[PDB]
């Protein structure tokens, strides 16, 4: 499958994309305002995800830090980056479907839209204004708004029991942005599209 990453931001993002144990393709480039990077991910890939990182610094051996998103230091992400990450998440080839959605789970840094770019299904965003709306609980200083889970750490906000319900930090979430999971339980928003079907990811679709 073919991903087109696009920055739509007026700002520079470090896009990352990894499925957990392994780098997709690269796993990591600078997008400058404007650029696109088109990314080969293999057939049957579960559990992938795609971010953006924010203000970071690499030397030429590609370490280094970011303030949101950061996947251990390496430019080229092997694995999943630290919250707050809005997140695009995809699984391909699963039984002749590909299942694609949006994610708060890990907290909100930039506003995304993830859509496919053959026919068969819509696509998603969320593009609100999560991180100047966040609550004062919730707000990372390196920029971002955090999840409840990753600032708590409690049984509820984690779904640690596999029983949790929604929270007023979740509906927080849900209420900006609809059509992202804003919490372990939440109701699905997950789309199914057409096996093998490509996709592009913008960062900041509206501004």
């Amino acid at each position: 499958a073919t991903f087109e990453i696009v920055n739509r931001c007026s700002y520079t993002v470090w896009a990352a994309a990894s499925k957990g144990d392994a780098a997709l393709d690269a796993g990591g480039r600078q997008l400058n305002s404007g650029e696109s990077w088109t990314i080969n991910v293999e057939p049957g890939t579960n559990g992938g995800k795609i971010w953006a990182r924010t203000d970071c610094y690499f030397d030429d051996s590609g370490s280094g830090i970011c303030k949101t998103g950061d996947c251990g230091g390496l430019l080229r992400c092997k694995r999943f980056g630290r919250p707050p990450t809005t997140l695009a998440e995809f699984s391909l080839n699963q039984y002749g479907k590909d299942y694609i959605d949006i994610s708060n789970i890990k907290g909100f840094n930039v506003p995304m839209d993830f859509s496919p770019t053959t026919r068969g299904c819509r696509g998603v965003r969320c593009a609100a204004d999560i991180v100047g709306q966040c609550p004062a609980k919730l707000k990372a200083p390196g920029g971002g708004c955090n999840d409840a889970c990753t600032v708590f750490q409690t049984s509820e906000y984690c779904c640690t029991t596999g029983k949790c319900g929604p929270t007023e930090y979740s509906r927080f979430f849900k209420r900006l942005c609809p059509d992202a999971f804003s919490y372990v339980l939440d109701k699905p928003t997950t789309v199914t599209c057409p096996g093998s079907s490509n996709y592009r990811v913008t960062f900041c679709p509206t501004a």
